[PDB]
């Protein structure tokens, strides 16, 4: 089929070469402009219509979130972020996911050889994802408080930050514990945390090694650690692990799910979310195999059908729902298996 049209919006020159050379080097994909700030890019949009806008969060003399705005709301298409790795690029980046960008990467060291050549199949990877993707508050009443036995585990890739976003809001504060791993770089997901917390009525936080697992909280694995369940003695704890990564992921749903199929297993619900590539597949299918019941987000409301896909391929998944569908699903299914308190 025809090349990827790809259109590059960067401050810098040196970027917007670099950006240039890394595309074209691809056979699937092509630059057909850039641009360095939002002005230039509107008039280049319409004339050459790419199918793929990859966009700096740091323009100096404008405002990049409005364009970004406007553009999801009068002309939406794929928007890939480049970010730095710090804190002002995480905020600005999850603001700008919630404006409905797909996915963000982070740039490394360019300068090392090593660096220039991961961030090139990287920027290919998003860019192949993005050119297919589909692009994208009650609170739930009378929930009881089950036992602290009961936890749900959540994986999410592509997407997922808003997906999750749309899961959480509606928990009322006695909500079963949750844990959940979203592939994200380290820093990002203490911001992606802190946004949630703001947002939900449970308490968001990143995980962190050795806490107890508490109801009515949500645990944001860490970008450089694999988020696990343990059990110490009677009650759950977090443990972080600095294994290495399984498939290039870190941290990794398939080793959340194995762990809560292990110290939780019927108790647990699990739920995979929308995202690229198979973590998770494996996982769920140990949870579905220690007796806990499993979702998947249905095609239609991921941004990314991959995870839930090989989920569902792999035989592990009990039930396919629509993302807006999972709030209550969850709920219910983790409530039944609860005998009577009163
Ligand atoms: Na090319
Ligand atoms: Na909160």
């Amino acid at each position: 089929m025809s090349k990827i049209r790809v259109l590059c919006v960067d401050d810098s020159a040196l970027m917007r070469q670099i950006m240039t050379e890394i595309i074209n080097s691809h056979p699937d994909m092509e630059v057909v402009a850039t641009a360095p700030d939002p002005l230039v890019a509107r008039d280049l949009i319409k004339k050459f219509n790419p199918q793929v806008l990859t966009l700096d969060v740091e323009m100096p003399r404008m405002d990049g979130l409005d364009f970004l705005e406007k553009l999801m709301r009068l002309r939406p298409m794929p928007v890939v972020m480049v970010s730095s790795l710090t804190g002002k690029g995480s905020e600005i980046t999850l603001r700008a996911l919630e404006l409905g960008a797909i996915d963000f990467v982070t740039k490394p060291q360019l300068g090392i050889r090593e660096g220039m050549l991961a961030y090139s199949e990287l920027i290919a990877e998003k860019i192949r994802m993005a050119a297919k993707a589909r692009l994208p508050t009650k609170i739930i009443q009378h929930m009881p408080l089950l036992s602290s036995e009961k936890l749900i585990a959540i994986g999410a890739s592509t997407g997922g930050t808003e997906a999750i976003r749309h899961v959480l809001q509606p928990l009322p504060p006695t909500s079963p514990a949750l844990l959940i791993t979203q592939h994200m770089p380290p820093g990002f997901t203490k911001s992606f945390a802190e946004r949630l917390n703001k947002l939900c009525q449970i308490t968001v936080k990143e995980a962190e090694d050795g806490e107890r697992v508490l109801p009515g909280h949500a645990y944001i694995a860490p970008g450089a650690r694999h988020l696990e369940l343990a059990r110490s003695g009677a009650n759950y704890q977090v443990r972080l692990n600095d294994g290495p990564p399984v498939n290039r992921h870190r941290p990794s749903v398939d080793v959340l799910f194995r762990s809560v199929a292990q110290y939780a297993g019927r108790n647990a619900v699990g739920v995979i979310l929308t995202g690229m590539g198979n973590d998770g597949a494996a996982g769920m299918l140990e949870l579905h195999q220690a007796g806990a019941y499993t979702l998947a987000q249905n095609e239609a409301s991921c941004v990314v059908f991959g995870m839930p896909r090989e989920a569902i391929a792999m035989g592990g998944v009990d039930e396919v729902v629509d993302l807006h569908q999972v709030s209550q699903r969850m709920l219910a299914q983790i409530s039944a298996g609860q005998a009577l308190r009163i």
